[PDB]
């Protein structure tokens, strides 16, 4: 029903990496990826882009050469998601603030003007046969 | 009076978490939370996402193993709430640029054409009256 | 010329403060604030929020327990500003692809509507004034 | 063709600084700029502002005291390039959310309108005939 529809995806991506991660790293890096609960703190810390490479990534990377793939793919993807959620909430915001509020009038101040043109139509009809019942009564 | 109302909710959160923070951690971390004034600067650093977990929160969590809920809830709450400030501003920014200005130039653009039709609407009724009299005066 | 009126202001504050902190701090921390051009860098990394407190301000604050006003002012101030190039480029951007081309496409559909409405106006007059003429001879 | 047009820019801005970095620091900073990949990563770490100054630039600046150029420039180049891809993505967002329909739904309203306002050019000319034959039938 709107944005929380990626907000689910984000939660899903997240939990996918916490498992992907505890499942490689818990072995040599308990403090970070030991428990599942472990893998999430560490991952939301990565999410905050606070000491992601220097603090967490680089120490794991020298242990597991390929471990960038994980950290980076994760940040790329996980941010590309939040980029949306954000934009989504921008749109979702101004769609309220303005657009809906204004469209309601562009329609209804154009209902008002549609009827205005109708009432002249009728008036010009009625007249128009009076004018040719001066041509039948003359 | 608008978004300025919400930056009161964000000054209350800092306070809720600072008293909460001094009253909790001061004893073992006089560094950060040992007074109020410091437990805010620590909260302002934790808000800027500067070292919040390596420098502050992962040390704290060593001594009280539950304090993550303190920091994860603070980053969330104190972030979501300055998403509102970066939004409501972003909007009442657009609002001045455009909406107020053009929105009013359509109120009037219709106003002016409304009167145009309400003037046409006139003559027409004027003409009817004239044909009507012409009608009666030869029956 | 608009946008860079804030960019010129930001350039200012960067300098206002840069002198500020070379004057106050350059003796106790020559590494960070030694020269002026040394604060120009250091305030650039404070601005991007990289180890600003824990590695710079907290260390200076130990020297001058009131320097936090120097740091917490700059953060707030240079933030609020940095925001408005973003909000400034946003606005001027939307402006390009949409806003400008809309007021034109609309003013001009209203000219036509106006003139169509004008023709009708004169047309009724002449018809009002044939019947004016006809009624006086009747 | 849009934003992946800017996506290549950011990719070719990286590529450049990457080779430039390795051909600059690879002698003294093996772990950071020891190879091309090495630098690509390190720059993503700098690009995400994660620990860039106390960790990379400052300790590098130590050996080449001009290096700030490289780091402070790459920051500004790449972060602006992301502000574009961002914006062109906020706008192409708005477009399909709102501006799409609201511009089509108004052309179709000024169709309705013009037609109505023409419908009565008709009546008003017809009536101007009947009344033109009341003036000659006299
Ligand atoms: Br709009
Ligand atoms: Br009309």
């Amino acid at each position: 029903p709107g944005i929380a529809w990626i907000a689910l995806l984000l939660l899903v991506i997240f939990y996918v990496f916490a498992v992907m991660g505890t499942k490689l790293f818990a072995q040599s890096f308990p403090e970070w990826f030991g428990t599942l609960g472990a893998s999430m703190y560490t991952l939301f810390q990565v999410m905050t882009l606070e000491s992601w490479s220097m603090g967490i990534a680089r120490p794991v990377i020298e242990a597991y050469p390929w471990a960038w793939i994980y950290f980076v793919s994760f940040i790329l993807v996980s941010s590309f998601t939040v980029l949306n959620l954000f934009i989504g909430i921008i749109i979702e915001s101004m769609q309220s603030a303005h657009w809906e509020a204004e469209d309601a009038k562009r329609i209804e101040q154009e209902q008002r003007a549609h009827d205005e043109r109708l009432e002249m139509l009728q008036l010009i009809r009625d007249l128009s046969s009076k004018v040719d019942r001066l041509e039948r009564r003359s």
